[PDB]
This record gives structure tokens, sequence and C-alpha cells, in this order.
């Protein structure tokens, strides 16, 4: 699984694999990250709750940690830190469950 970090640790190539290892759920998530690398309407509009805010079967427990979301092993740029960590490795769930602007906009989820 360490290959996931090995790709996402740096941005030298346009290979989608770096972002396919970033997000494990809905294609739209790492699709927008592949074309942008930064926040986007669709990137947090259909998202908000799940492994990486996604609506797919939780398998690696991103709500706490996966073993690939280790802060010591993943380099953090300003844009990387905000988008990557908050979307995937965010453990909290407050009034803003999105990457940025969420005026009481909570995506459907179950407790």
């Amino acid at each position: 699984m360490s290959w996931m970090q090995n790709l996402k640790n740096y941005q030298h190539l346009r290979d989608p694999s770096e972002y396919m290892s970033q997000v494990y759920g809905d294609p739209l998530a790492y699709l927008q990250e592949t074309t942008k690398f930064v926040t986007e309407r669709e990137y947090y509009e259909d998202f908000g709750y799940g492994e990486c805010f996604n609506s797919t079967e939780s398998e690696v427990q991103c709500e706490l940690i996966t073993g690939e979301f280790d802060p010591k092993l993943l380099p953090y740029d300003k844009r990387l830190a905000w988008h990557f960590k908050e979307f995937c490795y965010k453990t909290s769930a407050h009034g803003i469950p999105m990457i940025g602007e969420a005026p009481l906009e909570h995506h459907h989820h179950h407790h």
C-alpha cells in the first residue's frame, strides 16, 4: 500500500494514479483533483461525508487513519495540506463538512 504515498508525496508527473491513490471512492473526487489540484464546486458539492467525503463503501477507515495518511511520510505544501488532508484525512465533522464554503450544507449520511 506504500506505493500510494510514493505517488502522492510529490507532484512531478500528470499521472492520475497519484490522485487515484489519494481518493478511494467516487471518480469525480480525484478527477477534479487531477484536472485542478485545488478546490472546485463539483469537488465538494456532491461530497461532504465518507472515507474521503465520498459515497462509497468505507474500507480503510479514513475517518481516523488508513496507514497511508501518515503526516510524517506525506509532505505538505499549502495547497496540498488544505485540499488533500481536509478532504481525505479530516477526522472532524462540524457545520462545514466540505472543502470550503458550506452554509449548513450537510451531505446525506447515517449514524
